[PDB]
């Protein structure tokens, strides 16, 4: 409808795949080469389904901060025959608040879904499903099951991936440029 949704659509159309694990179907953001991200609660194993194709996992790393606190981001390298468009230049370098964000989801359940979530708070600490978690972004939208892995964007920036909610608010794990230096 507007330049926010334009930027979100550009990311969804080229940089997402549908990931299936034993814990469900997730939106999965491809970042560069064969490297993607997913919520750590997806429990990625040695094999994953990518757009319903059996795919070997070459590496998977559940990120934690230097206090050894969960960040809820798993970086996955896929044994895939095709590279992602490199979008690392759209990642923020530092923790921040944002205005006018869009949460975008693409699964079997929720195809081509875009949600204007509005103002995003650097919330920081969250007890997420009983796990102390850092670098959480918060938005005042009643997000639901099926949205985990959803991409949080502003115009010009890919800022997070949706990891949970409490019925009134939604929560995303920050993406930082420093996670994907090669």
């Amino acid at each position: 409808m507007g330049p926010g949704f334009d930027f979100a659509q550009a990311i969804m159309k080229k940089n997402t795949v549908i990931a299936r694990t034993e814990k469900g179907e997730f939106t999965m953001l491809g970042v560069y080469d064969r490297v993607a991200v997913i919520p750590t609660h997806a429990s990625v194993g040695e094999i994953i389904y990518i757009n319903d194709v059996e795919t070997r996992v070459l590496d998977a790393c559940a990120l934690r901060d230097l206090t050894d606190t969960n960040l809820e981001i798993t970086i996955v390298k896929l044994d895939r025959n095709q590279k992602f468009r490199d979008i690392r230049h759209f990642l923020p370098r530092c923790e921040d608040d944002y205005n006018d964000a869009v949460l975008s989801v693409h699964t079997s359940k929720f195809p081509n879904m875009y949600i204007p979530v509005g103002q995003v708070t650097n919330y920081g600490f969250l007890n997420l499903g009983g796990t102390p978690t850092h670098r959480i972004l918060m938005y005042n939208f009643p997000t639901r099951a099926g949205q985990c892995g959803g991409v949080v964007t502003t115009t010009g920036k890919v800022i997070g991936i949706h990891v949970g909610g409490n019925g009134a608010q939604g929560f995303a794990a920050m993406l930082l440029h420093s996670y994907f230096t090669d």
